[PDB]
């Protein structure tokens, strides 16, 4: 339900403690939460903002081709990787030399390629590292009661050439009763700009793996760590604090897929998604 | 306070749902928990059964030597992982060649040398791999308001070659108002045996970091993936149920240390533990 972040925000803005960060901002910030959403028969797209689900379904589709150009995913019209990847903050980070758009050994890299020697985005990694995502299926598919269903993004090895560490760090599966489960944590959540879109790409996730897997789709349990809010996005977040929240969308997938390789954007439709008017919270 | 830990034990016992496992047994199941205990002049050590502390003291020593030679820690009275060392375990993996003992990259070669070529239990690993513990000490030292303090033993490449994937594969610290806080996930929880190890073992890593970089000791976070009860432990944690919890006990550090390497076990002394007797639970 969407009353556990609204939970969260209130929570946030009632008890964070005003920290400084990375960024020139600050941020009201709590360590230590969890939410949980249901998946059965709805998707939690929020509605007390519009949420950019193209931005989700383009990103999740570049994580799963193992792509850490984020000019692949501008291509697609979704710029959320393009500051991260400038020539400016490239050149903050003392990346002089390193091609644009290149955002280093990042989600999609690791999860197809957990281990390779990263050299640049246009190398082709074919065959290389450790495919955590194709084990994580054939684990559900041959042995769901396995505790050990982990897709991990968190390498210290390859650590200083990421533009951004992974935010969304950790996710484990979990199968009872044909019902396919999945928890993330995340290290470090934006609550008013990147904690949603997490949520709704991790929720996405959980319906691929469940309809490749031939399982339904159960609950999806967000643990965070530094849950913060920027200084920006106080005034909006209130507003959004304001907003009588509206029924969940549901998610449909219009063909049988075997692979989750195969996936297209167009092999996905959200239904019923009636939101409140977006709400514009600049990046930091 | 205790009081979370035996609510997560009655929630397991009326709302966990029966699931096989990897081993014989069955489990009493709920995935994703959280708990959050202060160590602020207490430390999380149970009441409502003995701890072994001894084990959590000389297991956390065993850790940060980056060592994973189960004999080593089974010659000082703590014999935990000599059943996932054994021969006939390490024969049950494939590992005919094995010296018995080797538990392979675990716990202590992740947190000391992350990405390094596992050879044997009596290699030295000096200047190999990542150092994570240092790198999280380091860091809390010179940039206390970063989001990226990971340690994380969760590594796929050598995770075929380890006699029992990591149990606690990732955890994170926060510094707030001179406050050094931890969250653990925890993707497999035996609530009965290791939970109760897992969170003094994790609160006393808490407090030696604390006690390196002049912090005070904050609150612990256990997340939990899948906490599953043993149907072997059903009966015994019941008894444990139903007994009055004492106060927490407190630790102290006897002397001014600089290096985490140079902790000892004559230096810390707990005071004031008056558990109730313990109960036998059975490793699985
Ligand atoms: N500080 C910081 N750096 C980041 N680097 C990467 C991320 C993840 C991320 C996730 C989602 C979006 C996103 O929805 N953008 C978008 C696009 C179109 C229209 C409206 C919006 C949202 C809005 O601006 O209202 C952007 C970035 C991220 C972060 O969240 N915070
Ligand atoms: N199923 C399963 N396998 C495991 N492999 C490793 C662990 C972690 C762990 C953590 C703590 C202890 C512990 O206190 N033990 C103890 C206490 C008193 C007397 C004898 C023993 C040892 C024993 O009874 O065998 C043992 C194990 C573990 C687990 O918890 N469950
Ligand atoms: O998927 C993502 C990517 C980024 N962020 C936000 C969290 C932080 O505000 C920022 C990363 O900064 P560091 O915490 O690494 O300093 O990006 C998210 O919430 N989710
Ligand atoms: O520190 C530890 C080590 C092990 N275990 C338990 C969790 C599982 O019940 C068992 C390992 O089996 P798998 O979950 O990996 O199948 O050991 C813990 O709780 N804590």
């Amino acid at each position: 339900s969407e009353l556990q972040y609204l939970g969260q925000i209130q929570h946030i803005l009632r008890c964070g403690v005003r920290k400084d960060d990375r960024t020139g901002t600050g941020t009201l910030s709590v360590f230590g939460m969890q939410a949980r959403y249901s998946l059965r028969d709805e998707f939690p797209l929020l509605t007390t903002k519009r949420v950019f689900w193209k931005g989700v379904l383009e990103e999740l589709l570049w994580f799963i081709k193992g792509s850490t150009n984020a000019k692949e995913l501008s291509s697609k019209g979704v710029k959320i990787w393009d500051a991260n990847g400038s020539r400016d903050f490239l050149d903050s980070l003392g990346f002089s030399t390193r091609e644009e758009g290149d955002l280093g050994p990042v989600y999609g890299f690791q999860w197809r390629h957990f281990g390779a020697e990263y050299r640049d985005m246009e190398s082709d990694y074919s065959g290389q590292g450790v495919d955590q995502l194709q084990r994580v299926i054939d684990t559900i598919k041959t042995n769901p009661d396995d505790r050990r269903i982990i897709m991990c993004a968190w390498n210290p090895r390859d650590l200083p050439l990421m533009a951004l560490p992974p935010c969304h760090a950790l996710c484990q599966f979990y199968v009872v009763n044909s019902e396919l489960s999945c928890q993330l944590y995340q290290r470090s959540g934006d609550m008013g700009l990147g904690v949603p879109f997490n949520i709704a790409s991790y929720a996405l996730l959980t319906y691929m793996i469940a309809h490749i897997t031939g399982l339904k789709p159960g609950d999806f349990i967000h643990t965070l760590g530094d849950a913060h809010i920027y200084l920006n996005h106080i005034e909006p977040l209130k507003i959004q604090l304001q907003r009588e929240p509206r029924p969940f969308p549901k998610l449909r997938i219009l063909r049988k897929v075997e692979k989750i390789d195969d996936f297209k954007a167009e092999d996905f439709q959200i239904e019923g998604y009636n939101p409140h008017p977006t709400i514009k919270m600049e990046m930091a």
